[PDB]
């Protein structure tokens, strides 16, 4: 909508207060004009018609329980935009400041979030498996990274290319979480997963096997569930990325960590320069090696650590 840019305040899913960029035109809309061509947050009103209604508020104060998922989807979309612009010089998910749109209150008791090819969508959870999923910055960044992937490598969402697609979203979801620097970890979804169970998460990058996901290529799932296990075999790549950044000895193979920033530069370059829709795990290794070579040289520790990490998870 056309209006004047202003700043509101509210509370997110976890009860934390934050300011949000809004637009005033009779009502205050969750429309942030300070980033690219706008960040727009919508209310699906417990239905599945998308995008729903652009979120309208009468007084620019968003402290109602019903407001919280919108606050966080809107705010964390902005953080993720900032990450890609400030860290990778990428303007929104298409590189040309495409508008970022998010809908919350999707359906009833919906225990998931997703990028639908045009926008992000967040369920409220059922209060047992999940609370509203936009409360997790790694979830928000995970989904928006799917958009980045769709506009760059275009990894098909099945089998190994789909598992890479998932891992990329977990990797940059985590790197955005570290970028914002509020309780950062190498776990996925911990902030919105199982409110009645402490210390758990949906996936682990540091130890995928914690939740039954493979941490080595020999353990990859080869059935048909989950589009060929795209959320399962992602653990193999998540572990490799974790090792590149943090180091460790995995199945007896030692990896010297090079830190989160260099992990991001290597995998972002791989994603945007070398990966293709049909890339498999072995092609990802080559892409990451070439990216590290571009950035730091063929004889660098960085290239060495990329090789060790993929060796450690059995990807040749
Ligand atoms: O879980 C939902 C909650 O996030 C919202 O605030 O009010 C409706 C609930 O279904
Ligand atoms: O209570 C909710 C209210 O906060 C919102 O503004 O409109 C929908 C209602 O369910
Ligand atoms: O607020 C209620 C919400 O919790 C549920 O998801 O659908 C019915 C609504 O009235
Ligand atoms: O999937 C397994 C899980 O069920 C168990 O609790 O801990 C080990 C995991 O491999
Ligand atoms: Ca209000
Ligand atoms: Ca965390
Ligand atoms: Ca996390
Ligand atoms: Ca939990
Ligand atoms: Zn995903």
């Amino acid at each position: 909508i056309t209006g004047t840019s202003t700043v509101g305040v509210g509370r997110g899913v976890l009860g934390d207060q934050k300011n949000i960029n809004t637009t005033y035109s009779t009502y205050y809309y969750l429309q942030d004009n300070t980033r690219g061509n706008g960040i727009f947050t919508y209310d699906a009103k417990y239905r599945t018609t998308l995008p729903g209604s652009l979120w309208a508020d009468a007084d620019n104060q968003f402290f109602a329980s019903y407001d919280a998922p919108a606050v966080d989807a809107h705010y964390y979309a902005g953080v993720t935009y900032d990450y890609y612009k400030n860290v990778h010089n990428r303007l929104s998910y298409d590189g040309n400041n495409a508008a970022i749109r998010s809908s919350v209150h999707y359906s009833q008791g919906y225990n998931n979030a997703f990028w639908n090819g045009s926008q992000m969508v967040y369920g409220d959870g059922d209060g047992q498996t999940f609370i509203p999923l936009s409360g997790g910055i790694d979830v928000v960044a995970h989904e928006l990274t799917h958009a980045v992937t769709d506009y760059t490598a275009g990894l098909i969402y099945q089998n190994e290319s789909g598992a890479i697609n998932e891992a990329i979203s977990d990797i940059f979801g985590t790197l955005v979480e570290f970028y914002a620097n509020k309780n950062p970890d190498w776990e996925i979804g911990e902030d919105v997963y199982t409110p009645g169970i402490s210390g758990d998460s949906l996936r682990s990058m540091s130890d995928p096997a914690k939740y039954g996901d493979p941490d080595h290529y020999s353990k990859r799932y080869t059935g048909t569930q989950d589009n060929g296990g795209v959320h399962i075999n992602s653990g193999i790549i998540n572990k490799a990325a974790y090792l590149i950044s943090q180091g460790g000895t995995h199945y007896g193979v030692s990896v010297v960590g090079i830190g989160r920033d260099k992990l991001g530069k290597i995998f972002y370059r791989a994603l945007t320069q070398y990966l293709t829709p049909t890339s498999n795990f072995s092609q990802l290794r080559a892409a990451a090696v070439q990216s590290a070579t571009d950035l730091y040289g063929s004889t660098s520790q960085e290239v060495a650590s990329v090789k060790q990490a993929f060796d450690a998870v059995g990807v040749k």
